[PDB]
């Protein structure tokens, strides 16, 4: 709560040139997931790419602006945003990027694959979302590892004031009876019984970050009290055993998104993708 950096329990700065981890590096990120279920990664992507991704979503916002029902998640203000899937705007250090999938190969074994590649605008003037996590716990009442990791891309710096989220260190864990509502909110008994023992965090994170955290971490989205949108793009890693349904993208990128040993749960299209209506034909 109210911190001016990324707290060092939480931390491993790194280069956009650093390709792997030596394994020290390594035991120290699974050891922060495992205990903490949010590690961040400073200095892992370049602003040529970072710039484009985050001039294509505030280029398509008004398209997203313009739906009849303009998709939210809990709350005004928090828009759901498809970044685009044209080849000339698909990286590989973003979607495939050697570090992310080093640490998810060593959580969730070498056939976890990506299954999202999507995004969270948060607008100016938005409202606090209830505390939730993004995927739940498979059984209520239950004790059991990972089965999801978030790989989280600011677009631009995050700070208090433009919407940083509010994350609850080492929450992933927590699944005792009743604990959940259907939409994934955390009863509010539990929430205050744990802000007790483990208080929930919010701090800046610049741009070229990349946040990996447990699908089931505790958190939510808060007013972005700045002028300006807030991009992320997301991504979720999954086990191969989760069903999921796959990401549609260009057959102009299957040459190297299929066939790597970095997988993508992906079906491959003629054409251009409609990233933002995702109504294209033969879908
Ligand atoms: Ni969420």
């Amino acid at each position: 709560m109210a911190l001016a950096a990324p707290p060092g329990e939480l931390t491993l700065a790194l280069t956009p040139d650093d390709k792997t981890l030596d394994p020290a590096s390594l035991d120290r990120a699974l050891a922060i997931l495992a205990e903490h279920g949010i590690l961040v990664l400073t200095g892992m992507l370049r602003t040529r790419l970072t710039d484009q991704l985050r001039t294509a979503m505030l280029d398509d916002l008004p398209e997203v602006l313009r739906q009849q029902d303009v998709p939210t998640n809990f709350v005004p203000g928090h828009v759901q945003q498809d970044p685009p899937v044209r080849e000339s705007l698909l990286f590989p250090d973003v979607l495939l990027n050697p570090v992310v999938y080093q640490i998810t190969h060593a959580v969730l074994g070498a056939d976890a694959r990506n299954a999202v590649y999507s995004g969270n605008m948060n607008l100016p003037g938005s409202h606090e979302q209830p505390v939730h996590l993004d995927e739940p716990h498979l059984w209520p009442g239950i004790s059991h590892p990972p089965y999801c990791l978030c790989v989280d891309v600011p677009l631009i710096d995050f700070t208090l004031e433009n919407g940083s989220t509010e994350y609850w260190p080492g929450s992933h864990v927590l699944n005792p009876d009743e604990c959940y509502d259907e939409r994934g909110c955390v009863l509010p008994a539990e929430l205050e019984r744990r802000r007790a023992v483990a208080p929930p965090v919010r701090f800046p994170i610049p741009v070229g970050s990349v946040v990996i955290r447990d699908g089931r971490l505790w958190h939510r989205g808060v007013p972005n009290l700045s002028a300006a949108p807030r991009p992320l793009l997301a991504m979720t890693h999954y086990t191969e055993w989760f069903d999921m349904p796959p990401i549609q993208l260009p057959d102009t990128v299957k040459s190297w998104v299929d066939g790597s040993d970095r997988h993508t749960h992906a079906h491959f299209v003629a054409g251009d993708v409609d990233h933002l209506t995702g109504d294209h034909p033969f879908a």
